[PDB]
């Protein structure tokens, strides 16, 4: 079966550059310079940010004129915008792992509904560097020490995804590896309120097996890379709850009812 | 079959579960036996509420397990108290564990601190899932059995410490592992790498990135037919963290509605920046 373990990797592989348009690989390009030859639109302060409003016309989550006067809000503000994106390109690569489509429609449903911030921050962090933060479609790049820069909790929200993001990226894994793992964190069986465990858990088993195999072959010289790799998943579910501590924390900043609905 | 480099990992295995039961005096096989009634000697006092608790003392001997009193207006309190000084001791044997681990000791003192600082409760969590089932866990070394009811029932806060373990218990007693995985997987526990404030982390990845073979070896070889047990078994260690900080949490309040209830100065030493 070590050609069935080598044809779902290639179609998961084959489905992730389908369904998401910035690749670690490209990313990855940028972040550097290594042959690209159209620099990032550098967001490192105030001037920058209100620059980059007009020329990466990030325009599409900001507009709503019932802000722009509030730094710190307007870019969280943003983050969500594009977690929403993300959340479709995540369904549709879903339906693409072998077997998905055929469970009880509920279960798909709860395992996405548990799964996006987890694939979310795995991905975010292929966008990401020790120093910073790529932004729409990898045109801009915002400075990791402007984040800081935020007042309230706007300045604690992104900091510990960069010490995860090192951690991870520190894995030097590439999108054929980082495929087959999204599809393992989707099919989670510890989703609460799941209906029939039995049929993901063998799904999950057939991806862990394809998982490992991606890893040797593809990195002979990391040893244990599979283990170390499940490991990390520890490291996603804090940094999510964490995360949706904020979101409550943060309710005390003044912040259409469509909009809100929306999110 | 059988190689150079694997053999290597097998004289490992089977070190490390040698130290762990000369570190553990009731190791899952013995509780196990002590469960599931193989036995007419090794029977356990029940109890499951206040005559059978009341009972207990005049039973499952208790030289004070819960220190320097001679009661409490509050057996939840005065459980607490056991539950406390139990965990003082688990974490006494799984520190003379540790320094058997090849390498351990050879490391920076303070990381050695800071490995144990973490540790500790996430050991101790997966070995009290040993003395557990879906209806209670066992007490006083085997000799008594505490049901899960009646801890449930305790008190406002007490009342929900034990409930998160029978949670986990259940799922990861689930994996059936036997003495001798629990070993090496207890070893990798220590030797994280991750842990906050590890000053040297290379060498204890190292030793960790060895005892990954060993256990990747060892389950493959005690569960041949138990598909991906080894990864199946990484990923209970993130149920394990958030057992840890849900209890953090709940000790906190504990320090508020109980001014009067004490701590042993080492547990506080562990929880201090958790
Ligand atoms: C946003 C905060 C959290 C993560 C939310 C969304 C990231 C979405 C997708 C990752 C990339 C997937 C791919 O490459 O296809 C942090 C930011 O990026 C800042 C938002 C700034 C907007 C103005
Ligand atoms: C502690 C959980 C239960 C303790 C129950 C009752 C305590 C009363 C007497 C104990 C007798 C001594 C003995 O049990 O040997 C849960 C924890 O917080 C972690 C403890 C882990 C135990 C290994």
């Amino acid at each position: 079966e070590s050609a069935d373990l080598r044809a779902l990797a290639k179609h998961l592989y084959d489905s992730y550059i389908k369904s998401f348009p910035l690749t670690k690989a490209k990313a990855r390009a940028i972040l550097t310079g290594k042959t690209t030859d159209k620099s990032p639109f550098v967001i490192y302060d105030m001037n920058s940010l209100m620059m980059g409003e007009d020329k990466i016309k990030f325009k599409h989550i900001t507009p709503l004129q019932e802000q722009s006067k509030e730094v710190a809000i307007r870019i969280f503000q943003g983050c969500q915008f594009r977690s929403v994106e993300a959340v479709q390109e995540i369904t549709e690569y879903a339906k693409s792992i072998p077997g998905f489509v055929n469970l009880d429609l509920n279960d798909q449903v709860t395992l996405l509904k548990y799964g996006v911030h987890e694939i979310i921050y795995t991905m975010l962090a292929s966008l990401m560097n020790k120093d910073g933060v790529l932004i729409s479609e990898g045109q801009g790049f915002m400075t990791r020490e402007f984040l800081k820069s935020l007042r309230k909790p706007f300045g604690d929200f992104m900091e510990p995804k960069f010490e995860f993001a090192v951690k991870f990226n520190a894995l030097e894994l590439d999108d054929s590896d980082l495929a087959i793992f999204i599809a393992v964190i989707i099919l989670s069986g510890d989703r609460p309120g799941l209906l029939n465990v039995k049929p993901i858990e063998d799904i999950q088993d057939n991806l862990l097996q394809a998982l490992e195999l991606q890893l040797k072959l593809n990195h002979p010289e990391s040893s244990q890379l599979f283990a170390k790799l499940l490991q990390k998943m520890t490291d996603l579910r804090q940094i999510v709850t964490e995360h949706v501590q904020l979101l409550q924390v943060i309710k005390k900043t003044e912040t259409h009812p469509l909009l809100q609905e929306i999110y």
